[PDB]
Parts: structure tokens; sequence; C-alpha cells
């Protein structure tokens, strides 16, 4: 009797699982919202620098009319290489934020020390991918890596059709601080990661005025075999592809149809992505250099580390945000904890979602979210950045692990606006001029120099309908 090789495993549930980390795929959590889980782990924050200047130059006559196709192609060529490293070293890719990426090695606290060594070896192989090459003749893109280790909380929130997850706490806060301390080609360890790490293994140099450290080299001791050490660590790696599946990057590639799991997994993914997954739309439809309006909402709390206090507030804000956006086909692209505060990256005019008077609605929507979230229990400050223009929209990452992302100077601009002008709604010149709303709805703001943005142009507070 023949035993033919089981065919390519390409079910909708497998395609859905590409968009989600193992934290969610194999999560099986309560029905309730908010949901909170606590554990420990080791985080990697990989930032790519250069790619919004790339988005600008790919949004030029140069690339004829294939700017976004050429852009996602070269972006995914480098990002698939990093995703491969992280996966092969046992990491779970939690989230893509443009050309930036957060990874988790979730592990029992006694294994944190050993797992930090694994995550360092990984960090240095990632850097070593970008020691060689370059694009636009010479060099423009390298990576900065921040590492943290300790307590981690996960928050799951949403309603009957949508779900979003966040990771929270001091190791989350630390991994961001560690990353923006780094220069190109650096691996920065958070203080508690350096405190929990195997110091016989790792040569470091001190960071000026910062308690964090900078990794120089792995100097393993004489009886060290990394492959044997790695194998030892895999005992602690729940979902690490092994046995008949050692040839796979993700155990999630072996997921079988399960209606109840698929039902819960699809709530994390946009309906335009599911449409593609269902072969009801062309696979290239979703890669676009497209005019959009970014609404970046940031919520500050007295204590951004306590999921128990803040999770209800995030849930309540989500419930209001989701109903304000629905009206105008606005989307919550991502939610994430960003150097203080819970941030909602909201997008007006995604593919097939282009409402008329996008700018007036983006502004009215912002004020609405501003006023609601200001009266929610335990939200200290609400800040909203509004920016409009040509951004790259597309599926970013690896075949086995990818998400829909927005990339561009306008995304950086909205994000930086909500931080340099806290407690207000702000907008750029494109939104202000374009809305054509009367000039007294706006207040022109002082000029601030802002990180990761060259000329913002004139900026405005959206004051709203009344003088109040
Ligand atoms: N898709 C996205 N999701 C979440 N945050 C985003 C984002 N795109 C941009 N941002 C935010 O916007 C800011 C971008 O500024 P920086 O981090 O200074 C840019 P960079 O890493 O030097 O280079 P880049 O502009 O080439 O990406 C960050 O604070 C980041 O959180
Ligand atoms: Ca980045
Ligand atoms: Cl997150």
């Amino acid at each position: 009797m023949n035993t033919p090789k089981e065919e390519f495993q390409d079910w909708p549930i497998v395609r859905i699982a590409a968009h989600l980390p193992d934290l969610i795929v194999y999560g099986h959590f309560s029905p309730e919202r908010p949901f909170m889980d606590y554990f420990d782990g080791v985080l990697m924050f990989v930032d790519i620098s250069g790619f919004t200047a790339m988005t600008e130059k790919f949004s030029s006559a140069m690339y004829m009319d294939r700017g976004a196709e050429q852009l996602v192609e070269i972006l995914n060529y480098h990002i698939s290489a990093i995703v491969e490293k992280v996966l092969i070293f046992g990491g779970d890719i939690l989230k893509f934020a443009g050309d930036a990426l957060l990874a988790l090695w979730r592990v029992e606290r006694k294994q944190l020390k050993n797992i930090i060594t694994v995550v360092i070896k990984c960090s240095l192989e990632i850097h070593g991918l970008f020691e060689t090459q370059e694009w636009e003749e010479g060099l423009d893109i390298r990576v900065k890596i921040g590492l943290a280790a300790g307590h981690i909380s996960m928050l799951v929130f949403g309603d009957e059709t949508h779900s979003h997850f966040l990771v929270i706490g001091q190791a989350v806060d630390d991994v961001r601080l560690a990353q923006n301390m780094a220069q190109m080609n650096d691996v920065i360890l958070s203080p508690n990661c350096w405190q929990l790490c195997d110091r016989s293994m790792i040569e470091i140099e001190s960071v000026p005025d910062q308690r964090a450290v900078k990794v120089n080299f792995l100097k393993p001791p004489p009886n060290f075999n990394f492959d044997e050490f790695f194998t030892k660590c895999t005992t602690f790696m729940h979902y690490y592809p092994s046995g008949e599946h050692k040839n796979l990057l993700r155990l999630a590639c072996t997921l079988k149809p399960d209606p109840e799991l698929e039902m819960s997994l699809q709530k994390y993914v946009m309906e335009s992505i599911l449409k593609q997954i269902d072969n009801k739309q062309l696979q290239g439809y979703l890669s676009e250099l497209r005019p959009v309006t970014i609404v970046f909402v940031n919520l500050m709390f007295e204590d951004q580390d306590k999921a128990e206090e803040i999770g209800p507030a995030i849930q309540d804000a989500y419930m209001h945000i989701t109903s304000v956006l629905k009206i105008f086909q606005g989307q919550i692209n991502k939610v994430f904890m960003f150097d203080k505060g819970c941030s909602f990256l909201c997008v007006f005019g995604f593919p097939g979602e282009k409402v008329p008077d996008e700018l007036t609605h983006a502004l009215e929507c912002a004020m609405d979210i501003f006023d609601f979230c200001s009266q929610v229990h335990k939200i200290q400050t609400v800040s909203i950045g509004v920016a409009s223009g040509i951004v790259f929209c597309g599926i970013v990452g690896h075949t086995v692990r990818h998400e829909y992302t927005v990339i561009g100077q306008k995304v950086n601009l909205a994000a930086r606006m909500m931080m340099y002008y806290p407690g207000i709604v702000t907008c750029d010149s494109v939104t202000y001029n374009g809305s054509n709303l009367p000039a007294y709805f706006f207040k022109e703001l002082p000029k601030k120099v802002m990180k990761g943005v060259a000329d913002s142009g004139p900026l405005y507070q959206y004051w709203g309908r009344t003088e109040k």
C-alpha cells in the first residue's frame, strides 16, 4: 500500500495563524474582556532605521509605478531574515510596528539567566546580517536592539467580533528605554536583564548616566558548546519545532481546521486580510502607497505597569474607540505600550475603506475619543496626533509570521505629536488645510524639534466646535 507524503498544509486557520504570535495561537484564554495573564520572559526590541526615508524615496518617479511593490519587496527581504533568526533561536514574534518588531522568549523564572544568553547570541547574529550589505548605493539601514528580562503581563481586550492583545510592565517599559539608548549595530541590556544575566558569558561596556549596559562580545568559557547549551534551553521552549516537524519554522504551520479556534483567532485580523486569506481578493491588492489619515491615540496612567488597574480603562476606551471609528470605516491598526502610555494606531481610508470628507471625520473622531477617554476612570492624560498623507500599507514580515503595517513619515509624525504635545488633539498642515473647517476650530502651535521627523510643517491643536 502507498504512503504518499502529506500535502502542503495551507488551510485558512494556518494563514490566519501567520498574523498572530504563539502567545495567542496556543493561548486558549477566558471569554471575558479584559483578560490578564502574568508570566516572566525575555524581550527583544529590534528597530529598523532608514525605512521611512526609503518610503519617501520609493514614493518618487524613480521606481516608476511600483513604489510600494518594490518597497514591500526589499522591506520583507530583510525583515524575513530577522524573523528567521528570532524563530530559529526559539523566540515568538509578538508584534510588528512598521519596520520595528517585538519578540518574546516566555520562560520559567529559573531559566531567565540561560535564556538571556540565547537571546544575546540571537541579537548578535541579527546585527551580523547587516554588517555586510546596504541599499541606495551605500549604507542607509542598520538595526538597534534593546533587550529586557523580568515580569510580563498580557492584556487581551475587545468585543464579540474584535480582539487586541498588549504586553505590559517594567520589562516592557525597559525594552523600549534600552532600544532608544542604542546606536546602530548595538545590543543594549536593560538593568534587570544585566542583573539576571550570565556575566561569565558576556563582555559589556558601561552606558553614560544610564544603569543599562551595552553588549560588546560573547566570550563563552572553555567548556562551552552553544548547540548543546541551546538544546538544553529547548526543554523550556514549549512550541519549538521538533521531531517530524524540525524542518518547520513555526509549530503553527501544522495547525488543523478547528472552527472554535479559527473563530477566536480571526477576531485579531482585519476583514480585508481575511478576504485575501479566503482567496476572495488578489494578494497584491493590500500593498499600497496610499493617502491616509493617522489618528494616534495615547492614554497615560498613574501606573502603566499594573494590568489590573489599567486593563479596565483600556477596555472601556477600546469600546468607545471601536464605535467612533465604525461610523467612518476607521481601523485600529495596532495597540502597544510606548515609553509611557497605551497607544492606539488608528487609520482612516485603508484599502476599500475610503470614506468621503476623511479629514473632518478624522478630526471630529479624535475630539470624541479625546472627550470620552478623558472621563474614563484611571486615565491620567489623553493625547492624540493626527497626520495625513501618503503612507505605505502592507503585509510585513515573513511568509510564516507577518502582519499588516503602516510605514511612513506621517505615522512617525502623529506618534511624536501625541508625545511632544501631551493632553491635547494635534494635527498637521495637510489635515488642517484639507478639512477646510473654519480656522477658529484650530490653534496654531509653537515649533518643536521632534525625533524621527524632519520638518513637521505648521502644527495645530484641534480646539474643536466651541471656545469651552
Ligand atoms: N507602524 C507603526 N506602529 C507603531 N508606532 C509607529 C509606527 N510607525 C511609526 N511609529 C512610531 O513613530 C516613531 C518613529 O520615530 P523613530 O523611532 O525616531 C524613527 P527610526 O527608527 O529612526 O527610523 P524610521 O523613520 O526609518 O522608521 C516611534 O516613536 C514609533 O513608535
Ligand atoms: Ca523603526
Ligand atoms: Cl504588545
